């Protein structure tokens, strides 16, 4: 019943453990950049908006 | 709300202390000279007449 082979829930907490860790790199990136469009990853229609603006 | 890239209110501030410093000159200047046309940029219509009427 208990298989040593595989263990689902460690692959379940990894998943939603790499999603947080990248969810704080993001964070940490606005924070120290401080702005929210640091690449065009993020709002790609607003990083147009912005240049055209800036 | 706490954006530091940018700061609109200093920006204002700079606008209306710009205005405030140049409405100094202009009042030093008058003073100094003790005439109100001290250049055209003045008063086009009053130069021309003052300097017809001296």
């Amino acid at each position: 019943a208990v298989n040593v082979n595989t263990n689902v829930a460690a692959m379940t907490a990894q998943r939603y453990l790499t999603g947080a860790t990248n969810a704080q790199q993001t964070s940490m990136e606005r924070l120290s950049s401080g702005f929210k469009i640091n690449s065009a990853k993020d709002d790609a229609a607003g990083l147009q908006i912005s240049n055209r603006l800036n």
